[PDB]
């Protein structure tokens, strides 16, 4: 399987490491790739979509890099399964709660609840753990 992502300082990265984990735990293998290294053609393969980024302002998914990325994949992952997590800060997911809506408006379907995390993992580590493992179970 494979988690892209995008971090700035590292609490999404930390997350997407602890979902690979439980992916792992549970047998199967998975690669973490940054969404800067990741190659488009490779990744629409995949049964399962993982995608995770922070909460950038306002409200929005990262936009050098995150945001030009989803757009590119848009109209190539109609009826594939989707699992998104980030890390926010100070909201309450608003970001989150739009990137599942679009997602789902380009013909995804979202698996599972998307995982946000308030900054670090660290509390909440068995949590992500447990995302992993449940999208292994897919
Ligand atoms: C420029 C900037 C804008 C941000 N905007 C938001 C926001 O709108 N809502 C929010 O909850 N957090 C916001 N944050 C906080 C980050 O989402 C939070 O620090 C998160 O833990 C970053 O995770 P990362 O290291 O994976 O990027 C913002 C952070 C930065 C640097």
């Amino acid at each position: 399987m494979k988690i892209v992502y995008w971090s700035g300082t590292g609490n999404t990265e930390k997350m997407a490491e602890l979902i690979a984990k439980g992916i792992i735990e549970s047998g199967k293998d998975v690669n973490t790739i940054n969404v800067s290294d990741v190659n488009i053609d490779e990744l629409l393969n995949e049964d399962i979509l993982i995608l995770g980024c922070s909460a950038m302002g306002p409200e929005v998914l990262e936009e050098s890099e995150f945001e030009p990325f989803i757009e590119e994949i848009s109209t190539k992952i109609s009826g594939k399964k989707v699992a998104l997590f980030g890390s926010y800060g100070w909201g309450d997911g608003k970001w989150m709660r739009d990137f599942e809506e679009r997602m789902n408006g380009y013909g995804c379907v979202v698996v599972e609840t998307p995982l946000i995390v308030q900054n670090e993992p660290d509390e909440a580590e068995q949590d992500c753990i447990e995302f992993g493992k449940k999208i292994a179970n897919i």
